[PDB]
């Protein structure tokens, strides 16, 4: 049986190849997770079909309906057999789906328009001139909503009531907002996307401060899936062979169009 | 029928260390450290009583080629001598094949420790010279890394280390640190970044971590394959990290009382 892989269009993990309109199937995409999927499948011995998550979200649980959306939802409801994307390993998710050991490390970080008067999260919380938000339906937003740390708590109180909305539908939108806000908007996103955007034209953004936390991305499968074991061992072998580092260098620093 | 959980761990600073008056203390009270605190937090969150026991052979864990017998903490789990391992045990493929690991509670990578002033800033530097000797810890993931690497530079380093005389391998991290400190810069030690940065903050502040890490991995809490404690332990680790506890514990044992400024 062909394995259904749910993923999300997020640079440089999964992107549409140039001329993708005349391409079909898996050949339409390119990126770190596209290469990763190939390696995993190769090591686990299964054929697969890449599909972009329907609602374009990562995965959150609606406090009301208590339904899961994004990639997490597709795994939970049997729409997909596995998730191969920059999906953050978290407690709430781990309670409904399984995660392989992490294939990449990261932490929430700050992205600013070059020249912006901000060096840390604490800075952002002390001022009101510069707005700041996060992605929706993701682990970053949850981070602030559940944080009991003074600074983060303060930032959350501000963000959930900010007007206009400081939350964005996609990372691209958060980035575009920073670039077009003349420094009046700072975006909170994972260090991985941050450092990637940092090395791309027009090279007008940069990462400031340390990471707010430390965690990783994991390949996810429906709770109690037979693929779980082989996938986990595959991630470990790939990391030990140095493949994960090669892929990281290939989609991140190689083609460094910035200075 | 709830029973006291046997925790195998290892005397490795600052994860597990003997308290000052350890001889006036008994049981778990004899020890202090990052993993001692971690054990308490996990036990609390999972609701179990435990007994900390230092691994007999003082090794992390390796499979003897030929007899296929595992030693160290990994062996304690495999042969049922312990119920769980709470220590800086590196999550690796060969180990995950015989025991279970929770998600990472700490991140690290192999690194280089030098005596200050030593003319080395990378693994490549080490591989192109013979004046400065270098080695790793025995029965661990670092030695296995070089032994199994297909990467040119690392293969070259392993080829040199495995046959150097006298032996460049040490039985304990402490022995490796001593060798770096007393060898006038003629010895460089390969060890995990975590131990490296801890030592860098200890007197007499004569060692330094140089270059980036050779890899990126983590430490996990290990349990015998199929253990019932597995699930709860994994979740506990995740909750602790999200609460910021783990970041707090590392600063406590690494920097809060650093001895080098
Ligand atoms: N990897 C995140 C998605 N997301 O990307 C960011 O940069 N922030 C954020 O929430 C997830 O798995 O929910
Ligand atoms: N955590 C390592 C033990 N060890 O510590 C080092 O610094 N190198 C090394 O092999 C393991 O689990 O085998």
């Amino acid at each position: 049986k062909t394995v259904v892989v749910t993923t999300i269009l997020e640079s440089p993990y999964v992107m549409m190849k140039k001329n993708h309109e005349m391409l079909e199937g898996n050949e339409r995409y390119e990126g770190y997770c596209v290469d990763l999927a190939a390696e995993i499948a190769k090591h686990c011995g299964f054929k697969y079909k890449l599909t972009i998550v329907g609602d374009g979200k990562y995965g959150a649980r609606d406090a009301d309906t208590k339904i899961w959306n994004g990639m997490v939802g597709e795994l939970v409801y049997g729409k997909a057999d596995i998730a191969i994307a920059p999906l953050t390993i978290t407690l709430v998710r781990e309670e409904v789906i399984d995660f392989s050991k992490p294939f990449m490390s990261l932490g929430i970080s700050i992205m600013i328009k070059k020249g912006t008067p901000i060096e840390s999260a604490e800075d952002l919380s002390k001022q009101t001139e510069i707005a700041y938000g996060t992605l929706d339906s993701g682990s970053t937003k949850e981070f602030f909503r559940r944080s009991k740390i003074a600074v983060f708590d303060k930032m959350w109180t501000y963000m959930r009531s900010a007007e206009p909305s400081v939350f964005v539908r996609t990372t691209a939108e958060g980035v575009a907002r920073v670039r077009k806000s003349k420094g009046k908007y700072a975006y909170l996103l994972e260090s991985t996307m941050n450092e990637y955007i940092e090395q791309r034209k027009p090279c007008d953004t940069m990462k400031v401060g340390g990471n707010l936390d430390s965690k990783g991305y994991g390949i996810a499968t429906p709770k109690g899936s037979s693929l779980g074991n082989a996938v986990n061992l595959a991630v470990l072998k790939l990391n030990e062979q140095g493949l994960l580092d090669k892929l990281k260098n290939k989609w991140w620093y190689d083609k460094g169009e910035c200075g």
